[PDB]
C-alpha cells in the first residue's frame, strides 16, 4: 500500500519559542488557504464540493523533548482535526456523515491498525471524556509536550481515555483555533513567551464556540454589515454584540465556506 502523499508541517515543543511557534502556525495557514481566496480581508478556505482528495487533507508532524512524534490530520476545509497516525496505528474521530467517512479513508492508508472511536472531534463530548471543560484545561509548551507524550503512548494502551481526550483538546487548540484566529494564535505565543500553562479565558473559548456563525455571518453580509449580530466574551465573561466585519479583521484568520 503506497498512501496518498499530503503536505506536512513539522512543529517541535523541544526548544520551543514565539518563533517557531509563529512560523509554525504561519505555514499551518499557507497551506489551508492555497485554494478559495479573501472576503474582507479574511481567507475562505476550500469548500467541501469538488475538492479532490488529494488536497482535501494536511499533516501536522509534532514532535516533543520525549522524541516522540505523533502525526495530526487536517481537513483544509474547516482546518480541524480529524485523526492522528502514532506508530503502526491510525485513530480518526467519528466522521458526521457518509462522504467525510470515505474521505478518512484515504488518510494513512498504508498503517497496519485503523481505530474510529464512536464520538466525533466536538469539544462537548470530549469535556466530557476528559472530565474538565476547556476553561479548566491549561495551555502552552507544557500541555503540549504532555499531549504529544498521550497522544504516543494510545498506541500500546499506555493512556487512558481521559488524558487522551485532554490532549486533543489541547492539540486542537494550539493548532486549529490558532490556525482559524491571529488572537488565539496571539495567546498562544503569550503563553510560550512567558513559559506560561494556563487555561484558555471566555474570550478564547466564545470565539472557539461562534467560528462557525462568524464565518457565516461574514459571508452573509451586506458588505460586511451583519443581518443579525453575534454575541461574544470579553476576557472577564461579560457579552457584547458584534454588528460589522471591522472588529473581527485583527481576529479572525479563516472561515469555512458558508
Ligand atoms: C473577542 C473579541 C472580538 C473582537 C474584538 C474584541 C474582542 C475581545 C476579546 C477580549 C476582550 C475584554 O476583555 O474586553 S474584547
Amino acid at each position: 500500500i503506497f498512501p496518498k502523499q499530503y503536505p506536512i508541517i513539522n512543529f517541535t515543543t523541544a526548544g520551543a519559542t514565539v518563533q517557531s511557534y509563529t512560523n509554525f502556525i504561519r505555514a499551518v495557514r499557507g497551506r489551508l488557504t492555497t485554494g478559495a481566496d479573501v472576503r474582507h480581508e479574511i481567507p475562505v478556505l476550500p469548500n467541501r464540493v469538488g475538492l479532490p482528495i488529494n488536497q482535501r487533507f494536511i499533516l501536522v508532524e509534532l514532535s516533543n523533548h520525549a522524541e516522540l512524534s505523533v502525526t495530526l490530520a487536517l481537513d483544509v476545509t474547516n482546518a480541524y482535526v480529524v485523526g492522528y497516525r502514532a506508530g503502526n496505528s491510525a485513530y480518526f474521530f467519528h466522521p458526521d456523515n457518509q462522504e467525510d467517512a470515505e474521505a478518512i479513508t484515504h488518510l494513512f492508508t498504508d498503517v497496519q491498525n485503523r481505530y474510529t472511536f464512536a464520538f466525533g472531534g466536538n469539544y462537548d463530548r470530549l469535556e466530557q471524556l476528559a472530565g474538565n471543560l476547556r476553561e479548566n484545561i491549561e495551555l502552552g509548551n507544557g500541555p503540549l509536550e504532555e499531549a504529544i507524550s498521550a497522544l504516543y503512548y494510545y498506541s500500546t494502551g499506555g493512556t487512558q481515555l481521559p488524558t487522551l481526550a485532554r490532549s486533543f483538546i489541547i492539540c486542537i487548540q494550539m493548532i486549529s483555533e490558532a490556525a482559524r484566529f491571529q488572537y488565539i494564535e496571539g495567546e498562544m505565543r503569550t503563553r510560550i513567551r512567558y513559559n506560561r500553562r494556563s487555561a484558555p479565558d471566555p474570550s478564547v473559548i466564545t470565539l472557539e464556540n461562534s467560528w462557525g456563525r462568524l464565518s457565516t455571518a461574514i459571508q452573509e453580509s451586506n458588505q460586511g454589515a451583519f443581518a443579525s449580530p453575534i454575541q461574544l466574551q470579553r476576557r472577564n465573561g461579560s457579552k457584547f454584540s458584534v454588528y460589522d466585519v471591522s472588529i473581527l479583521i485583527p481576529i479572525i484568520a479563516l472561515m469555512v465556506y458558508r
